[PDB]
DNA sequence: CGTCCAGTCTAC
DNA sequence: TAGACCTGGACGG
């Protein structure tokens, strides 16, 4: 997903794991070319918190729990579909690539990384990629300042709709919320970066937090089901421009679509 | 059946 | 930059 999703699917991590506690190893798929996770607790609480389009998961092991271990940070990257889910341990979805098993007592559950297509990805150590910018949803400021500041950075110099993916400067930005944002202000696509963005050194900038903020306020899981169709609904019912009837549609220069209205802009294929 | 469509990563 | 990395749903014949 994008910053949306990757915010509500930390949150779900947290609101779904507050009361449970996990025991053993960490297992991995064995079709997944990700690393195996060194872990292993009687007894560990699982949290998350989300960056831009990176989510990182800590394992923290209770008081006195067995293996000595110290507590564990992965950062996920979801690629084009993944997602967490929490199921019965008998009942793991088809592409659950990594499963944390609840402990008893209780019905023995599986918290579960699934990702169809596996572009997703896992690193061990917590670290954000480096090199990525501030998130868009909750260090605007330091996001805002992040691009004001590089304006000179020759990533400006391409198309307004190609510099809002480049994860750099709007960690968190995808392609649906680069047409929603830029439908807001009725900014040509293939304007150019530098161009629209030197004009203010509510904007672009601005809506670059705003919008996915908006994604998150529906509740729900944003581009995504896991909370029932009604909140997907929702999510297709709050999109403006994105795949939308009656919209324009250009390849971008790496083959993404960019869905706008009117004027495609100066620099357009 | 078949084609086409839906975010990095890295080899040229 | 262009192609690689993947699976499945939508649609065409």
């Amino acid at each position: 997903g994008q910053g949306p999703e990757l915010h509500l699917a930390s949150q779900f991590v947290n609101e779904a794991c507050r009361a449970l506690v996990f025991g053993g190893c960490v297992e991995k798929s064995s079709v997944s070319r990700n690393p195996e996770v060194p872990f292993e607790s009687s007894a560990y609480r699982i949290s998350a918190s989300a960056r831009g389009k990176e989510l990182r998961l800590i394992l923290s092991p209770l008081p006195g729990a067995q293996p000595q271990q110290e507590p564990l940070a992965l950062v996920f990257r979801f690629g084009m579909s993944g997602s967490f889910q929490l199921v019965p341990r008998e009942e793991l979805p088809r592409h659950a690539h990594l499963r944390f098993y609840t402990a008893p007592p209780g019905p023995r559950l599986a918290l579960c990384f699934v990702d169809i297509r596996r572009f997703g990805r896992w690193d061990l150590g917590g670290k954000w990629q480096p090199g990525r910018g501030p998130c868009v949803l909750q260090e605007y400021q330091q996001f805002r300042e992040n691009v004001l500041r590089n304006l000179a950075d020759k990533a400006f110099d391409r198309p307004i709709c190609e510099a809002l993916l480049d994860q750099r400067f709007f960690n968190g930005i995808g392609n649906y919320l680069r047409a929603e944002i830029l439908y807001r202000l009725k900014i040509p696509p293939f304007e150019k970066a530098r161009s629209v963005l030197e004009a203010l050194q509510p904007d672009l900038l601005e809506l670059c937090h705003s919008v996915p903020k908006e994604v998150v306020q529906l509740g729900g899981r944003g581009y995504g089901s896991e909370s029932g169709e009604e909140d997907f609904a929702a999510f297709r019912a709050w999109l403006r421009c994105y795949g939308m009837p009656g919209m324009s549609s250009l390849q971008d220069r790496h083959g993404r679509t960019i869905w706008f209205q009117g004027d495609p802009g100066p620099l357009a294929p």
